[PDB]
């Protein structure tokens, strides 16, 4: 997260870190045994780390649970990043509490102008490189589909939206991949792609989660 702020320990209780020896992606806890992330975060040997603030220090609220299975969206295209969404099932149910909690799926899509909370452990620099240990947060509005399409000609599908600031300075970044965009208590987005971070006229692009709720629910019901 570039140009954001320190969230505060466990203030984003649905935020997960996906770990394969090291943090490599974010994710969102959606019930006691399932996490939503980006398909571009797919790999084998994932351990889901819940209740994290400082990802390099055991602080006392963590739950580490290995993934039993991952399900990349059936129509995920890694070249275009269309349908950039994946479900991860935990080997055991997380113990839900005030600091480890699921985030509600939307029943309605969000409109341009609505304010959202974007979070992660990604790069905090737009030019250089610095990775934070504690969770970073950014409040950002959803941008109009027309401004999103104008920013990235030929690249924005109906399964994507832009959020952030066309003036630059404030954005998600490398390592925030797969993490949440939460608006009015609903998971509306997944950190998907961009062109660098926090650059003028190049806001972050996010998977449009409301398009996938039916798939998420039916997948959970049979797995
Ligand atoms: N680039 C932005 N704005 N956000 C992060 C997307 C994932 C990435 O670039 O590695
Ligand atoms: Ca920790």
């Amino acid at each position: 997260i570039v140009g954001g702020y320190t969230c505060g320990a466990n203030t984003v209780p649905y935020q997960v870190s996906l770990n394969s020896g090291y943090h490599f992606c974010g994710g969102s806890l959606i019930n006691s045994q399932w996490v939503v992330s980006a398909a571009h975060c797919y790999k084998s040997g994932i351990q889901v780390r819940l209740g994290e603030d400082n990802i390099n220090v055991v602080e006392g609220n963590e739950q580490f649970i290995s993934a039993s299975k991952s399900i990349v969206h059936p129509s995920y295209n890694s070249n275009t990043l269309n349908n950039d969404i994946m479900l991860i099932k935990l080997k055991s149910a997380a113990s839900l509490n005030s600091r480890v909690a699921s985030i509600s799926l939307p029943t309605s899509c969000a409109s341009a102008g609505t304010q959202c909370l974007i979070s992660g452990w990604g790069n905090t620099k737009s030019s250089g490189t610095s990775y934070p240990d504690v969770l970073k947060c950014l409040k950002a509005p959803i941008l109009s589909d027309s401004s999103c399409k104008s920013a990235y000609p030929g690249q924005i599908t109906s399964n994507m939206f832009c959020a952030g600031y066309l003036e630059g300075g404030k954005d998600s970044c490398q390592g925030d991949s797969g993490g949440p965009v939460v608006c009015s208590g609903k998971l509306q987005g997944i950190v998907s792609w961009g062109s660098g971070c926090a650059q003028k006229n190049k806001p972050g692009v996010y998977t449009k989660v409301c398009n996938y709720v039916s798939w998420i629910k039916q997948t959970i019901a049979s797995n």
